[PDB]
């Protein structure tokens, strides 16, 4: 037969492979008018029908991630210097270092740097209004592609976190119980167990106050986020959550007690001994309309104080003991308003089973209040909206609600607003919920808080900057001081009053504080986990280190990383007076490794550097005074001679008389099998010799890659008396040259170039070679990683693979100092989540992948699954109905009263030390023969998690085995038993985790070109 | 002094540098709400004020983009089989191909793309509704980050190639016109200059017609693109463009003469010689009211047909003679009706000076049919909108329109809309627009029309397939057919007709036409490039080739790709019987190299792959079979033995004897500073060179590993023992990485084991590209065949300039598939092409010249705008707006300038390049570190203008450079001070393509001693 012709069957396999086309298509209007039904995946222009809500309270955020969607988002953040996101966050968020974090998988990192300023981190990333907020300031929004979804990756990294299941500690700072002070013993009352006073008392906590109250009106805690906001922006388990991290730190909540003048007074609080009082009691009733006198539920009214908790009492499992029924809302709603409440009314109505909602204001849709993106979730929900229309009546036959009266309204020439009395709307409707607002109306609560002062918005008056009433022991804070439009300013209100009651009780105990407030971090076990590690006879304080290299050009530089936190750090190269150098510009370009990808993250950089500029003297000098200053860290002096013993005895004998722990030495010198001294063992031997001769602290060689076989410059090495090696230098480059021919770097008028040193993650897959295979060959022997460490994650590679320290350049390249401070968090973290059983199947910080769309879990329904069914097209209805009639199904087949109390998770193991994890790789490392050839794999796919490319089937099309078939309706990909199991399809695939290699269980035949 | 410490003005120089925080922040909530408005970039959601717009004609597009925001959304498609997008465009764009085009940075492959399916590609790209046409069916819509911006895409290419000034040319596949039938000289008539004819007429010209006449009834062409769409969305030069790319064909276009009695009619074509005619003629008058009958311009009264072109004489330069004053539209304007005409004219009236613009429409928001995008564009410049209103009155009083007068609308069970009498409003208004569509109405247009069939809707009737009228030379398309809503399907309407026109006149001479429609695709003078290259006495009818890799696994795929247009490919490694193997699986993953990006453009694999499984005797008769049926094609058989005499010359032989064009001697088996494997060890390849030399008399070129200390000896080694060339190089030896809890990725079996694989992809290229220089430099006329990250024809290229002669692809087609080849063979034309053209110096390859832009749009130069520390948020941004809008209006108030230029091709002026003619250019650049100048240094340069404001470059100079760069607290605008060296890192990080460049210092240069 014809070998190399395709076969019929796998003709046909191949029938939807791209093929280059020789003509135009021919393809009619009307073909393609009814062509594009069947592929379509976003809203239908022409659709106007709303599509069925009753009893769905899933997710509806835009801003929801999955794990895949915010890794690229958070790779993609510019990680900006003085950023003006977090200028616009009014917690003051580190954005930059949490999204940072993020990007380097250390979830534990972003989530502890998000509840250290903010304790309602995840309701937060949920509801913030960012676009009024932090991603208003965003530098991004200066691209096409458009601002960061910060509230989405907040919210990825503290659902993470609370998947973890790890507990709040108290302030690891502070001094035990027993030894605190006695002003920290002082009773301290808060009134409302909402987002204020949840966020005050932690504060308050982690200053280390022991006796804490808050008191709640209701029997249930979290205020508006519980009460009101919905279950489908808002799951209540997130509040739930949020509780418990607080109450971790002692603070005491007893529900069922209301600040009232019949109960709890200020007075009374002063006759039971509290020392301090925090009002965060909202505004607890609606404003309400002459209008609407007398309007009772069962007419069909509602104020949105007595709608939306109904709602949220029925749809909130664990919320009240009570289950209870969704509101019968049937027929045509009307809501009343256009602020933020309004649009939770009209979406949260279609829950309850609204026909038609209208959303009726009087003023123009210049004027709404809501954030957009509050609006679209209306909008797209099909509500109807009224502009320019007051209500003013309500029409009542037979005992319900079935019309309202307007009048028009406009705008006039001052800009102020008129009532047209011969422009009327008689708008029918079955409910209405008015949504005008909510006060502080109650005038026992009122007298309650006798005697602090109140304005003429009618709410307690504070002072802005400490929160304090006119009683200096009372303070307040969130919507009832009135500033506070949402939960994250609350959360800040209640965050700065924290300070300044610490400062009144220290002052009523006769104490000062601090002229500079200065609250305390979130703290887990996590924080107390041991990174240290010994190598070479020398202790470092954490394994991260800065390689010889840009970041440490001046010793100025190694100054301040110290500071922020680095273990350990190299100086630049130098070298005698003799050989000074000059270095030429440009000499450092950014990597072509990844492609036309600007910015954050470059995958290399290639550098035609020098050794140091600056004179010995300097480094000496440089190094004494570090070492004075910065005993506990490491500083490893970067030196190098040409071939000759004098010289190296010299310079390394003037390196260690100036304090340095340890040396290492540049091999990079050309002598007399490669130019250099470190391509050839016999050189790398001599000097090592001659440096042993001279010193007596360690020294270490630094292997270049660019080599045959490294093992053997190492062994020439340690033969020569090194007492380790660093592994690697960069590898030998030239990144590129433009359109013309002329290189980049291009030096002078000439525009010339030499060849360079690649560094970065590009380089990482060589470094890690290099170090496996030195540590195999010579166990035990200290080495010292570099080539692409930009995390925790990946720096816990290199210990695996044998190295104990881990250098670092271009991740701070591509950034700063400060991501010492992600990489020690995301260590802590990986080692911690090794003792802890329930976790065991993550991938580090990762959890197991299950099946999701956008990041959102795909329900399993017996009617949803196994059957063809792709998000798009006709395929799509049919999941949206199948989907609209289990939630009625779901509405009777009802329960709530199975939820889960929140236990944090145990170590059941010891915590593995750094000396516990290095090389624990290497016993999976052998030759090529001693892998079996008899378990072999095959691919599946989750067809729930595809998204229908077809990038699997091209790539085993034309490089691979032409086994997966692509159907021509659904676009869904299946792997048929011809499968080798090569992988290529996985690796290709957007989707993490939707397609897997599992064992192969038909049997097994290798092809070999037989007809 | 402390040497390591920053002195007083470094230290402020580093006061917005990133620093780790050890407390939580304190910042009041009312400082928050003061600050916020500080940094604002995006919507103030409290602004109910549109800013001034009077005159401003710039582009609005949401979706235009830059050549970095191109690239960035290129790199992000998926690059999908059978693609969705592509089945929901009208004219079956090949969107994967363009899009992938644009990705490797080939622009003008894409637009070639582009126009050959849609003659008006660069229109389209600007005003196609893609949220219901290709983007509502993309893939990536499944994903949080949501639908390509595949419009843009479009846009940028098309925009990129009308800048190269290139002409469309006759289709080369034609005979000479002399030698062409009869037939084609029918005469044809076209109605009507719009899309539809302007399509028609070009896919006409493409298959060869040579009397093509389009007969427009007004002094302007284009159609609606000219006379109503807006320039702030479509500039007008878009629209001359493409006219000039269709007369390039030879039609001809005859403005003043109208279809309509006593002028031209389908009688008067018939008596005059016309063979066939297509009615495109549009929709030419408005749909009226009788409500508005008598009102007059003067009263301020418009329809649309009126109001839009007279704001478009005014505001597009070429048009008319008539520079035309811009509608004097002081006050309040309603415009009536919510079609996507309604909000052009309320963007419109802004333009022309109104205060405010109303919206008004007789149904609800839910029933607006406008695409989202262009509701978008009124709703945020502060349009208002009245919903369920049907206008009744029009008052006058002065002679001018006071008020409109409408009635509440409201529909009932049946859904039947009524009209409430007794609800009224009363809306004041300056000047009132009607946008309720158009119509054909004329009795004498359509009375030239006689005798064809008219439908119920007074439209004529076309086979919806054919576009063909009841008679049977008449043809019709467009907006007159009444199905085309859109520019995109109006183009398909004349592209489907020109296909049965052709075969109507073809019959009519009696010739038949293909079965199968067969349009020519869309061509310049760059198709016409050679890019044949000979090497090694053998011919490549293209440089690009598949390596022996994962793309070869089969000979079946071989002939696949030949058939794609590859000019050359290797077998997959085979050896003699008795070394057969059998491979593991997992063995192919994807690299780590660039974080966790999955999908498109991976930038490395790691492959633990052996050689073919396949027999020798299947891959000699497959190479026999592929020479038969592909002679033009080079086959080279790569083979393998272990390091035995004997056995490389029988395998040899046998591959010679099978018709191979060459060998490849795979040089990775072991034996035994000189490493495992024979291609470590020169010694060995002289050797088996020399055997190979004896045994065959074909060429063969041993395959280089880069594992190694020097490989220049080994390709010296090579040559010395007889081979012909060298192929550069094979995969990199790595470990791509390791999970956290230790076990690698590829892992083998149930012992999770693994072995060194091989790295290829992007991750090598510097790798590769210095093996190739390095070879080239010290083996001049060696042929070199190179591999390692070729993903593009600048990349290619790349290599050529470094002295290879022809191209190896592995990853590239793992990434994707075969139909890259063209993508590589279209783009290598075009740079080889523009090394031709003098205007052009300044592009580096594809790519202008970067203009100071934000989001892809040019920077106004404006002097009070330059150089004035105005960045673009907060309040410096509304002082941009002020200044913008000043001279907007006194750009107004002297109404001169109108000369757009017009539009002639650019000429080469020296001969095109061949492959053999660029080959090591680059290497002159090349040199010792010696031979660089450090005389010649370099600063680096900030354009503000260009800057979006991240700090990246100041916190890179910061830790890993020389603190040289001032940071404004304010602006954040960077500036490079005195201190900088040139070291060139700020411009690699920075995200901005060429917002920071390198010039020469011109100020005294002392290195930094430190001393
Ligand atoms: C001195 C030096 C400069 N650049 C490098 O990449 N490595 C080195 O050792
Ligand atoms: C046989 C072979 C497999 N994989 C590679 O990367 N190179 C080779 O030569
Ligand atoms: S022509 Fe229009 S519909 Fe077709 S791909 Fe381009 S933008 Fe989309």
């Amino acid at each position: 037969p014809v070998l190399s012709k395709d076969v019929a069957d796998i003709e046909s396999i191949l029938a939807l492979n791209p093929r280059t086309q020789s003509h135009a298509a021919l393809h009619s209007t009307l073909a393609k008018k009814l062509d594009k039904k069947h592929w379509k995946r976003n809203p239908d222009k022409n659709c106007f029908h709303c599509e069925k809500l009753e009893n769905n309270f899933d997710d509806i955020k835009h801003t929801t991630l999955g794990e895949r969607g915010a890794l690229r988002e958070a790779m993609r953040c510019l990680k900006c210097a003085d950023a003006p996101c977090q200028k616009s966050c009014p917690t003051h968020l580190d954005i930059k270092s949490f999204i940072t974090s993020i990007s380097n998988k250390n979830y534990y990192g972003a989530a502890k740097m998000i509840f250290s300023d903010n304790p309602l981190g995840l309701t937060c990333g949920m509801v913030c209004p960012t676009s009024d907020l932090c991603v208003g300031g965003c530098n991004l929004y200066a691209t096409e592609e458009g601002s960061i979804n910060i509230g989405g990756l907040q919210q990825f990294a503290s659902e993470v976190f609370k998947a973890m299941n790890i507990p709040q500690i108290r302030n690891p700072c502070l001094p035990s119980q027993e030894k605190m002070p006695e002003a920290y013993s002082a009773k301290i009352a808060l009134l409302g167990a909402g987002p204020a006073s949840i966020s005050c008392a932690s504060f308050l906590a982690r200053l280390g106050y022991s006796d804490i109250t808050i008191f709640e009106k209701q029997e249930y805690v979290g205020g508006l986020s519980t009460s009101e906001i919905p279950q489908f922006r808002l799951p209540y388990d997130v509040v739930n959550f949020e509780i418990e991290l607080m109450k971790d730190l002692g603070v005491k909540i007893i529900c069922g007690k209301s600040l009232s003048e019949n109960e709890i007074t200020l007075n009374t609080l002063k006759e039971e001994g509290y020392k301090a009082a925090f009002i965060g009691i909202g505004l607890p009733e609606p404003k309400t309309d002459d209008i609407f006198q007398g309007l009772t539920q069962d007419q069909g009214f509602y104020t949105s104080k007595d709608f939306l908790p109904l709602v949220a009492k029925s749809s909130k499992a664990g919320m009240c003991a009570c289950h209870s029924p969704l509101p019968s809302i049937r027929g045509a709603v009307i809501v009343l308003g256009a602020g933020d409440t309004a649009f939770d009314c009209a979406t949260s109505a279609l829950r309850c089973g609204a026909r038609r909602v209208f959303l009726v204001f009087r003023k123009g849709f210049v004027n709404i209040r809501a954030v957009p993106e509050e609006v679209e979730l209306a909008k797209e929900e099909k509500c109807e909206f009224l502009p320019f229309l007051s209500p003013r009546k309500v029409i009542v036959k037979g005992g319900r609600i079935v019309a309202v009266q307007f009048v028009r309204t406009e705008q006039d020439e001052t800009g102020k607003w008129n009532e047209d009395e011969d422009q009327i709307v008689h708008l029918k409707a079955d409910v209405v919920i008015s949504a005008f607002g909510s006060v502080l109306r109650d005038p026992k609560v009122k007298e309650a808080l006798s005697p602090i002062k109140f304005n003429r918005w009618d709410l307690p008056e504070v002072d802005p900057e400490t929160m304090q009433t006119s009683e200096p022991w009372v303070f307040a804070g969130g919507d009832i001081v009135g500033m506070a439009n949402t939960t994250v300013e609350s959360v800040n209100d209640g965050k700065q009053a924290s300070w300044y009651i610490h400062k009144y009780i220290q002052a009523q105990y006769g104490a000062s504080v601090s002229a500079k407030p200065e609250l305390p971090l979130f703290y887990t076990p996590v924080d107390l986990v041991d990174i240290s590690v010994e190598m070479a006879g020398l202790k470092f304080i954490n394994p991260f280190g800065l390689a010889s290299a840009a970041p440490t050009t001046s010793s100025s530089m190694i100054r301040r990383a110290f500071e922020a936190g680095w273990g350990f750090a190299l100086t630049k190269t130098f070298s005698l007076d003799k050989d000074i150098v000059t270095n030429v510009s440009p000499r450092i370009v950014r990597g072509t490794t990844s492609g036309p990808m600007y910015g954050p993250g470059q995958s290399s950089f290639l550098n035609i550097e020098l050794i140091s500029e600056k004179t010995a003297a300097y480094w000496c000098q440089s190094v004494t005074e570090l070492k004075a200053d910065f005993p506990d860290n490491i500083v490893i002096a970067s030196i190098m001679c040409s071939y000759n013993k004098n010289d190296w005895m010299e310079l390394s004998r003037k390196a260690e008389a100036s304090g340095a722990d340890a040396l290492e030495l540049n091999l990079s010198s050309p002598h007399g099998m490669g130019l250099a001294c470190g391509q050839d063992p016999e050189l790398v031997r001599n000097i090592c010799r001659w440096v042993r001769q001279a010193v007596q602290i360690p020294f270490f060689a630094k292997l270049t890659p660019n080599v045959t076989d490294i093992v053997s410059i190492a062994r020439a090495a340690k033969e020569g008396g090194a007492d380790g090696v660093t592994a690697t230098n960069t590898v030998s480059g030239l990144m590129g040259l433009k359109a013309d021919g002329t290189p980049w770097p291009a030096v002078g008028a000439g525009k010339r170039t030499t060849y360079g040193g690649v560094s970065g993650t590009a380089i990482r897959p060589i470094a890690l070679r290099a170090v496996t295979t030195i540590a195999r060959a010579l166990p035990g022997f200290p080495i010292l990683a570099t080539g692409g460490i930009d995390s925790a994650e990946s720096g816990l590679q290199f210990l695996h693979s044998g190295a104990s320290v881990l250098q670092v350049c271009s991740a701070v390249q591509n950034q700063d100092f400060t991501v010492i401070q992600d990489y020690c968090t995301g260590l802590k973290a990986l080692l911690y989540l090794k003792s802890i059983e329930e976790l065991q199947g993550w991938d580090g910080q990762s959890p197991g992948t299950e099946s999701h769309q956008k990041g959102k879990p795909v329900p399993r329904i017996a009617e949803l699954m196994g059957k063809k069914l792709p998000n798009f097209g006709p395929y799509l209805e049919q999941r949206k109905k199948i989907i609209a009639e289990e939630k009625m199904r779901l509405k009777e087949q009802n329960a709530a009263f199975p939820p889960l109390e929140r236990k944090p998770f145990i170590p059941k193991k010891p915590i593995p030390a750094i000396k516990d994890v290095i090389g624990k790789a290497l016993q999976y490392l052998g030759t090529f023969g001693e892998l079996s050839n008899i378990e072999q794999v095959v691919a599946v796919i989750d067809e729930e998690m595809c998204i229908n490319c077809g990038k699997c089937y091209m790539t085993c099309n034309d490089s691979g085995y032409q086994a997966i078939q692509f159907d021509p309706e659904t676009h869904l990909p299946t792997v048929t038993d011809t499968c080798t199991g090569c992988t290529l399809c996985l690796s290709v695939c957007p989707i993490i985790d939707c397609i897997r290699m599992v064992s192969r269980t038909t049997p097994y035949e290798p092809k070999r070109g037989l007809p």
